[PDB]
């Protein structure tokens, strides 16, 4: 008795990354990027998706739901979940609280009037926080997160009010020579983002980040993908096991043929369900409450 | 009945890279590397496209036509189309609109002067914009560019007027929670750049560029071309398959042996037909007029 | 007669990492891999070392130590050895020589009441120096190093009191064309690091780092880190081959199957002999005195 | 009747480089692996060379020559050429006409009394110019360089008085719109230099260099530098194919071990012949005189 719930989360980046994460603000050439992936890519993905009778979920930015309607409603059509990804990707701890709060308002609203529910998932762009734990609880509907990293193959609570204490080299080393104190757990469950298993950061050029990537083979991050399924599945049998990818980069023909691999390989396996986040947390809720 | 158009475009960064993309100015060591891509680098890949009677289009800038002569020659005597592609290599955002239009005016008569004929098509250095289809279209001659990637493996005509919200932290979410909005469809057809299709970044060795590779292999990239091409036949009928090259990189002896397999490989493939982009044009012109 | 001594090091950077070398100071989503590093790093790397009956040195970061109690306690109980390595991984070099030894201070006692020893040995943070031998020496316990780089597969002696002349291009050559100028061997024996079997710089991606990687494949790592053991048995009798680990890292499924292929591949070898560094000290100090 | 002569151009970087290129100045820990190249790394390569009765061209900046005096007597006595890179491996670029010939003329007196001889052949520190021809010529001795790049693997002689505009734009395009203007060819011989075929960039880690890389892995590398012989080989009757290599890195065991399938598979190719710089010089200057 082996349950894998395996699952596809797309962050539909699209031009609302270039505007608000990439760079690609003033890059008329990045922003054609950017309508690529909501245009030509969305698509793609979907039929990636159907071809393997697969669930999935979408983390759409209130920017992109604005700026690709058709697909927006090809996405709905399908039956697959929406989640909140900001409106233009912006990072939320280069917010105030209000405009923080003002996007997430925005988002809900957007995905409310495209669905006809409130979305109960959200991802934070390039994966920050601040204070989210308490509006994504606040902001209701808010069910559970994919953006920390606490845990790797199983969701979580969130506590919030943890602290740590930074170094200052003006002061004494007793002044920061003390532990971090975790604070207390909420409701929130969190779905964990990994950056081992996320196609963005290994494969898409960024010409203004120092740190960019974007040679790195689809076959060595198939192969490392595939690697971490097997340990999982080997070594637990209880497990979720969430990808995240995005249209601008996994609807390019090298790696949607990677997923097709990864795809085939999964399927191979007994145990494994694919499903979308909210059934992932809806089962984590009940599989152990408090 | 498949139809995939596939073609080379060769950028002659040369000299002209160095000094107006990749930070070489001032160095006599990179401006030999320059020198290298014209003197020896341009009659290399002539001699790779002959072995296969391949054609192919050279987008030459000025500064490479004017610094050398002999091998523009060699050139023009193959048969071989000749776009723009700057002087100097300058990146069309960094100039005033003056500027770049006496660059494109500079290009035009030098192409014009050396091949008889105005020059059709067209490439951005470093691949950007402005308010470049404007020039494109008003300086007459240009019938296509291979500068934005709005697409992967269609061309398509390019929208003028497009416009977004960039995000301004100083003020209220509000002021830039707005999508993109799309300006109007010109005449000017774009055969799409693709990072994924380019030689340089990945196997090119920039010193003064944070993000430089440049020791990726030509095996992990030659195969993860080859993957897009083997995709692109499954799942199209009708498809342009272009590759950027630069004599800088593709006349090295171990991404000339890349090409003889990707090459070999693609006439492994029936309804693929090599040409020239300006033919991609024309084709593309007549498959769907508007 | 071959004798190999090869020994796993784990460095518990987790929380202390990110706060003292890794930019993840004000960052919520990095701290939460610094508890995963802790939390569910440190039992995986444990059950890892179990299934092959191994020996281990852990050198455990002040902050670490007070704030994964419980996974600590989980250490001792195993038998395997304990080092220094910062409060808050803090580099010595960015400190005054009384933070840094308040640091070593702090850091020994604390070695001391979790395990009732004082540690023997000592890993500078990110790697760094300054006048630290005289503080491992003059900070009494301390036998052993495992930051510096002068050597390979050999243990030595550490000189304190090396110097040599910068650059300075306000004066005339004669100024800094001078060798450098060994000092005086020292008591404090070094277990070399090496930056060639190091987990670290290329599988974890670090953000705020220019010089990030990550995304480098275990296969590739795992293959480099054989390659050098091969050599060094078929080139020495006498050798030490130590590999530096993180939990961060190495807790990771797919290089924690990673190790299994190295561990598996270095028992296949005869004289090879799996100890702690203390024991590499120990025996070093009788294999060759003064 | 193919004439291959192929070499091995050592760059001794040692300490010299943290010190004049790598950024190693103030870091103890760099320096220490400077000391690993001279003491440790000179002995393994003069081993390898010796199992493969390979002849080797040695160049020694000042400093590593006065650092490692007992390393410079096993090399001479190997009967091995030792030519000039340097005093503390200063950037040709960055010093005074009278820093860079005080430096030069150091190097060729320390070089003079280890050897007897005068150097004849030279390579500038990380591979930069100036007005380097004027002083290798017009410090006697002078015969070669090893440091630029206008071709591939045909010797040449280098002109001196080449130039080019650069861009400003803050004048009209027509203000830099010429080509570049070659100057005068002399008698300095030029055995080309190539990022291709240099061990350091692809796998020295370099912390405080943006652009640093370190972990691509020795069989890629390997792999990419005998994809260029076979192509020489396969096209070339007459071309000389030079590695330069650094102890640093190639006295390495992964990459040691990757050496030895270089030279063994060269080894299998007949009209190849294992010669020092000077020899190629020699041969180049009576091949083609003027
Ligand atoms: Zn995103
Ligand atoms: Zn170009
Ligand atoms: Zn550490
Ligand atoms: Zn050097």
């Amino acid at each position: 008795a082996k349950e894998i719930l395996v699952a596809y989360g797309v962050d539909i980046d699209a031009v609302a990354g270039w505007l608000g994460s990439y760079g690609g603000e003033d890059s008329p050439d990045d922003i054609s990027r950017g309508l690529f992936a909501g245009e030509v890519g969305i698509p793609r993905l979907l039929k990636l998706f159907k071809k393997y009778h697969l669930p999935a979920t979408w983390f759409v930015p209130g920017h992109s739901i604005e700026t690709f309607p058709e697909q927006m409603k090809m996405i709905v059509d399908a039956g697959h979940e929406v989640g909140a990804h900001g409106y233009s990707h912006e990072n939320p701890i280069a917010m105030s609280t209000k405009q923080e709060e003002d996007v997430l308002l925005k988002s809900v609203e957007l995905i409310k009037d495209l669905t006809g529910k409130a979305p109960t998932g959200y991802v934070a762009p390039w994966w920050e926080f601040s204070n989210i734990t308490n509006e994504l609880l606040l902001k209701h509907g808010f069910k559970y997160d994919h953006s920390l990293m606490h845990n790797d193959f199983t969701p979580y609570y969130v506590r919030v009010g943890d602290s740590w204490s930074k170094i200052d080299y003006s002061l004494e080393a007793k002044d920061w020579m003390k532990p971090l104190i975790r604070g207390v757990e909420t409701n929130l469950v969190e779905i964990p983002a990994n950056w081992y298993l996320d196609d963005l950061p290994p494969m898409m050029f960024i010409k203004k980040s120092p740190n960019s990537f974007g040679f790195v083979s689809p076959r060595d991050i198939g192969q490392m993908w595939i690697d971490q399924f097997d340990w999982v599945y080997r070594e637990m049998d209880y497990a979720v096991f969430s990808m995240t990818i995005h249209p601008d980069v996994s609807a390019r023909p090298q790696v949607l043929l990677m997923h097709e691999k990864i795809i085939e390989h999964i399927n191979k396996h007994e145990g494994v369900r694919w499903v979308t986040f909210n059934e992932i947390a809806d089962d984590f809720l009940k599989r152990n409450p408090r």
